[PDB]
């Protein structure tokens, strides 16, 4: 009993972590096999930033210009390339602590843990998800570039995000592991807006079942609901639509619960139009949306 | 800037973790030197529970009796004793990943990491506070118990918890690495009951001072108070009593702000009295009592 915000376990994403450093910028780098994935905004200066030309500002490096350090040991880069937002450093040895591992890139919605980072180093880990504008509410200063997103199924790390950016507003970007952005941001000291934060209606719903499994049943009603009625209501509250698929994916928890997915919609309704009223649910006085339904019946089955 | 419940990086400590089974029952241990420390309700039954001699249920038990495990390979048992709630059980081999460590007591209001682990494997790391009644508001299910709960400076270990209780509240019960139970709790499956679960009112300032710096000013007031004035609003909030170590405490947050500790303290009355209208704080509709100033120093400035 108990439902927490937990991350997976870092030990496998720890013994990844290095330092590249770039002139005088230093950022996390991952280590796998013989290949260091990084930010390709290491070979910028706070300058560049503002209007780079990452191809014209890569002819002026050479292999030996990228300093990759593990732990306190210098690993001999071999090759360099670029892969979209993203710098390949091939070195000479192989991350002899390289897990099993996929490159996978989420939907929004999702929530994978993140291990932040400085000069090479693990600082904390945390849970996070991939917001519906394709940001990350993370916690990041500066030096934390290069820091991974990941999820661990058994033994295999899908390595899902690389942090790049924190925008104006506070929230953060980042790519997957080939260096493609999520969402519409640039590598660039530019204006850019994250888009309307909509709260993630299927986790949302799987965190209801996940607190009527701990006991919170306080907001269970005698009401039920259609999937076009639940989503008028959903859009009036900047909720994601509630599509089939989510109802089917809620299956598990339903059957877990006795609790048909459209008794638990019409529940979250008069939740969204009546408030809290002081009360929490999972001692949280606001509706989470950063746990999936796969995160609750994980957490509640104790799969390692 | 973003401010998340940020554990520590949880490697060091899973390369520490086996499992102990003795008859029927498997639980946790922690493998450090060539000593595997567990709860000692390992060697009881489910009818044991209700009124155990752990004395009397010891000596029916022989070294070959605890069978332990770490990753695929059985550890050979030369030795073991009882050490409060804790079995000691010397092993003939060395953890080769045992890091630098120490074993702690920690005060109510102070935090730490917990790696929650199944048959001697780890599946999720959070964060979470020793509560001012000694419980712990976890996320552990059957099989847990040995799971343990740590502090990480550089790179030394402080372990300070090893869960052995869930309480028929849903809140959680455990010991020190000495087997010396935070709180009144015994391991026994007997009526317990947690006491008041107040507020950790220094740790709730602290999080204050960290929206300040990530931002989040709105409940930032006109108004100032006194020790013995905040206090009685205090005690009224079930919040715990503010003292002039505490306001020290807060001191490099007070001076990073430049907001003075009973500034604050004004402040955080004015939100005790009043609520926080439909509003958010770090994205929290409640006051946040799980970050100690020293995490948010640490958070805030990137140690790792
Ligand atoms: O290290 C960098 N360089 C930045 C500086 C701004 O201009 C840009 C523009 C584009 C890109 Cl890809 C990165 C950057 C950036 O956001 N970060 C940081 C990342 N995350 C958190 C930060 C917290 C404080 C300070 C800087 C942080
Ligand atoms: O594994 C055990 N044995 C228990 C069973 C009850 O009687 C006692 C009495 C004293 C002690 Cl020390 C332990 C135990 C206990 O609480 N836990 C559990 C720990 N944490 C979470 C649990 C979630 C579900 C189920 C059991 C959980």
């Amino acid at each position: 009993s108990g439902f927490r915000k937990m991350a997976f376990p870092s030990g496998k994403v720890e013994g990844c972590m290095v330092q590249v450093t770039c002139g005088t910028t230093t950022l996390n780098g991952l280590w796998l096999d013989d290949v260091v994935y990084c930010p390709r905004h290491v070979i910028c200066t706070s300058e560049d930033m503002l209007n780079p030309n990452y191809e014209d500002l890569l002819i002026r490096k050479s292999n030996h210009n990228f300093l990759v350090q593990a732990g306190n040991v210098q690993l001999r880069v071999i090759g360099h390339s670029m892969q979209n937002c993203v710098l390949k450093l091939k070195v000479d040895t192989a991350n002899p602590k390289t897990p099993k591992y996929k490159f996978v890139r989420i939907q929004p919605g999702q929530t994978f843990s993140v291990l932040a980072c400085y000069n090479g180093s693990p600082s904390g880990v945390y849970q996070c998800a991939m917001r519906p504008n394709f940001t990350i509410k993370g916690s990041f200063l500066n030096g934390s570039c290069g820091s991974v997103g990941f999820n661990i199924d058994y033994d295999c790390v899908s390595f899902c995000y690389m942090h790049h950016m924190e925008l104006p507003t506070g929230v953060h970007a980042g790519t997957d592991l080939e260096g493609n952005f999520y969402g519409p941001f640039v590598d660039r000291q530019t204006a850019q807006a994250a888009g309307t934060d909509t709260t993630i209606t299927v986790n949302v719903l799987a965190w209801l079942y996940a607190a009527v499994i701990n006991g919170d049943r306080w907001f269970l009603n005698r009401f039920t609901t259609t999937l076009n009625d639940f989503n008028l209501v959903a859009m009036k509250y900047n909720y994601e639509p509630l599509t089939q698929d989510h109802v089917d994916i809620l299956g598990p928890l339903s059957a877990q619960t006795g609790i048909a997915v459209l008794d638990m919609c019409a529940s979250l309704k008069e939740l969204l139009q009546n408030g809290m009223n002081g009360r929490t649910i999972l001692g949280s006085a606001l509706l989470e949306d950063e746990f999936t339904p796969f995160d609750v019946v994980r957490q509640c089955s104790g799969v390692t």
